[PDB]
């Protein structure tokens, strides 16, 4: 048997246990892909990342769920680069390239006002489609009634890499009552039956934050609810810039929060940029992260 | 998008192109399994080896044929360690360990009777089974008549890691007449259909060597003839100690030659020890290697 040290960092939070868990093997150059998959299974977190040597970038990363390899994982990238940086395991520079199976990712490493290191990455340009299904059926699928929805803002499918349904609800009291019936989502979401559902409101628990959301997994995911979701956060930023606060020049940013209803406290910073030659908004997200624990896995 | 330097050293010879070609990537830590497989396919050698980081041994190695990964490769290990040492990429030591998927291999290094650097490896204790099939079909499958076989020595399946059939034939003249019909081997070798066939005789081209072999690959392999075969040579040494000369004091060494019929000239040194612990023969082999070329592979 071999002994592998695995770290647990929580992404998109500054407090242990209050974010999206990210397993990390800080130097995976001694491992095969089969070993990586087995380590991720034994770790049993939603995802475990492996830091590797690269021929074409500063580093390479592979991302695994307990059952399969993913081409990309935003929260795993945030947690992993944060850990490398904070541990003294990176070169002295404010940007990094990461070789992945989906391409080379440029990463920016910065510090926020509070002195915390933030990891910033680009998402895919946003796409929206109107939701044309039944609002009452949608409300019921998340344990609500139709008058819990916010009539003033549109329900839309949105993607900056993965499709989710942005469902505006009246306030936090509504969010607290939600109960996802994920198995029924496909019947309600005709256009994109495998989308997740991400209800939102502008009322927030955290003071510096502009939007609140909750994330309910697709019917095809197995899971019920994700703690702090970087992909959906990017969609929320694009949505905000498109439907809520449209009047900006060049660049705006907002912070979204997630996880309070399940005893967490996640925050994602979303940067929305427009350029005169670009057909769509440009979306970046950034988050900080925090050490949770380290433990041994035998393989 | 990646340019990989591939080295070619011939194993089990001191003369360029007179041994068993070993493709070598000296630092493969930037590569996936798929990339390593693709490089092996492009190179086209019977085996290409990849040097990788290890947390539990001096180095780690993976071995690939043009089509699939192998668990072990003696000639690739010899060529690779010889190359690493030649280029100063290993701590210069008389012993080291190599992590492989099949286990950690202890390796010894020294200077042989001929003044060349040897790489020495432990094989598995010999297993034998009598060949009970048709000697006629066997002889024909190697382009011989049944009369060309040496009746005074037994035909056996033998393994020190890979099953092969030791087929004693008259002499070197008979060896030169041979031509393998590998496709028919499984139908001939009823007991172990996927075995290779390794004819031998005690007449040698080099008077300072003890046994002559030739290696005809299994039907399943992507080859027809292997130039200098470490596994089979270990079986030959065991065979010598078991069936030819059983009278020695604790340990003996012999040299086997292979490759002359295809215009090469390989040598494997075989160490046979009467292990008191296992109460069975213990077999090591060693050989030298030689630089042939370097070239780039784009993947
Ligand atoms: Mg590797």
């Amino acid at each position: 048997m071999k002994t592998i040290n695995v770290f647990h960092y929580d992404a998109f939070t500054n407090k242990p246990n209050m974010g999206n868990p990210a397993g990390i093997v800080l130097d995976a150059d001694g491992l095969t892909e089969e070993e990586m998959q087995r380590i991720a299974e034994k770790v049993g977190f939603n995802e475990t990342s492996f830091v590797l040597s690269s021929e074409v970038a500063d580093i390479r990363m592979r991302y695994f769920t307990p059952g399969y390899e993913m081409d990309l994982c935003g929260h795993g990238t945030v947690g992993t680069i944060y850990a490398l940086r904070e541990r003294g395991l990176l070169e002295e520079k404010a940007s990094l390239t990461i070789e992945t199976k989906a391409g080379i990712l440029p990463i920016q490493i910065g510090v926020n006002e509070n002195g915390e290191t933030f990891i910033k990455m680009r998402q895919t340009a946003p796409q929206f489609k109107d939701f044309a299904g039944s609002k009452e059926e949608l409300a019921h699928s998340i344990g609500l009634e139709v008058n819990d929805l916010d009539v003033s803002l549109p329900i839309v499918y949105g993607s900056t890499g993965n499709w989710t349904v942005i469902v505006p609800v009246k306030n936090l009291d509504v969010c607290e009552r939600m109960k996802p019936n994920n198995e029924v989502f496909p019947s309600v979401l005709k256009e994109i039956p495998n989308a997740s559902i991400h209800p939102i409101c502008l009322e927030t628990y955290d003071e510096k934050v502009h939007m609140h959301g909750r994330h309910f997994s697709s019917a095809y995911a197995g899971t019920i609810e994700d703690p702090v979701t970087g992909t959906a956060s990017g969609v929320m930023g694009a949505y905000y810039a498109t439907y809520v606060e449209k009047d900006f020049d060049h660049e705006m940013e907002l912070i979204v929060e997630q996880g309070q209803e399940i005893h967490k406290d996640g925050r994602v910073t979303v940067y929305v940029t427009k350029d005169v030659e670009s057909e769509k908004l440009q979306i970046d997200i950034a988050g900080t992260a925090v050490y949770v624990k380290e433990f041994e896995v035998l393989i």
